[PDB]
């Protein structure tokens, strides 16, 4: 085992319903060479993050919910993104008058390659690979067009104005939502992402809802992950459906984080829930397919591996109140699934 203080409390990992990293930790595969992207709130100065990230891009547009005094720029700091007395719309809704920071990003990142042996803190499912931070998520969320130019851009995809991304990602997860259907444009952006030959992972979802009327799981060519339990059963958030191809645990699940409410204060870590948190298991889970495949001189397509994940995944606890994919994602299985 790792001995990071706190990964025995990342049941999610080794557990009852988990996925299994752990089994494949022992056979040797981590991630070693993999690049991930994570198009999120941007990342956090954290030192159980830091040794693992690689350089980003902040493609945030609007200064103002970027909170870093400018425009796009090559620093995806997480600011923070608390709001407080509805400035980010909706009054008199209470449901949107306030939040506290999510240091979304951070903990997404840390699900995929928080430093490990490290003795601190905790583990992540490809330990070996290396994240970069896409900062597209700010105060109020993020423009449509700021999330499709980084998702792209995290797989080497030109954009003008901004520097040529020297780290090209092959699994790029997606912790992010935004209601209705898949635009014309999204779309077109997530299929020149994925032709280039990365994996795109997505959230399904936190609406408690049918994924098919919410970006991007309305999208073709993308892997919608589900939210399950420690108890093998669907997260009540997760969004649902025959646009969720699989699922990863998704509540009770512990990572990186800041104790700031608002800007940040001191480096933690923290538990949260959410269909966010399920897919950086499967974004790290490809990471350590990939690895695999590597280590025998095998090609994946994004196609080939999405089979490989969602072909090989394990049992839910016996029935789902709606559909979440082929079972849970699991490492183990994927790997040998791999390596023959
Ligand atoms: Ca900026
Ligand atoms: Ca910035
Ligand atoms: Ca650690």
């Amino acid at each position: 085992a790792p001995n990071d203080p706190s990964y025995r409390q990342q049941w999610h990992y080794f557990g009852n319903y988990g996925v299994k990293a752990n089994k494949v930790w022992d056979r040797g595969f981590t991630g070693q060479g993999v690049v991930v992207s994570v198009v999120d709130t941007g990342i956090l100065d954290h030192v159980d993050l830091n040794g693992n990230m690689l350089p980003g891009y902040d493609f945030i547009s609007s200064a103002p919910n970027a909170r870093d005094g400018d425009q796009r720029d090559n620093n995806p700091a997480d600011e923070g993104d608390w709001f407080d007395n509805w400035d980010c719309g909706g009054y008199p809704d209470p449901r949107r008058e306030k939040k506290f920071s999510t240091w979304h990003g951070s903990h997404v990142a840390g699900t995929i390659a928080a430093v490990t042996n490290n003795g601190v803190g905790v583990a992540g499912v490809a330990y070996g690979a290396k994240v970069i931070p896409v900062r597209v998520l700010g105060k109020c969320g993020g423009y449509d067009s700021d999330i499709t130019d980084g998702m792209y851009w995290s797989a080497g995809g030109h954009i003008d104005g901004v520097p040529d991304n020297q780290n090209p990602a092959q699994v790029v997860n997606m912790s992010l939502g935004g209601g209705g259907g898949c635009s014309q444009n999204s779309q077109r952006m997530i299929d020149k992402t994925t032709n280039l030959g990365a994996l795109i992972v997505i959230a399904a979802g936190n609406e408690n809802q049918d994924a098919s009327r919410t970006w991007p799981s309305s999208c073709n060519n993308v892997l919608s992950v589900g939210a399950t339990t420690p108890k093998g059963k669907r997260a009540p958030f997760s969004n649902y459906g025959a646009r969720v191809h699989l699922a990863a645990p998704g509540t009770n699940i512990l990572s990186t984080i800041d104790v700031g409410q608002a800007g940040p204060v001191r480096s933690s870590y923290g538990m949260k829930a959410g269909t966010s948190m399920a897919a950086p298991h499967v974004s790290g889970v490809a990471a350590l397919v990939i690895s695999a495949a590597n280590s025998i001189g095998k090609t994946l397509t994004p196609s080939e591996l999405s089979d490989i994940l969602v072909r090989t995944t394990s049992r839910f606890n016996g029935r789902l109140d709606r559909g979440l994919g082929s079972g849970i994602v699991d490492a183990n299985a994927a790997v040998n699934a791999v390596l023959g």
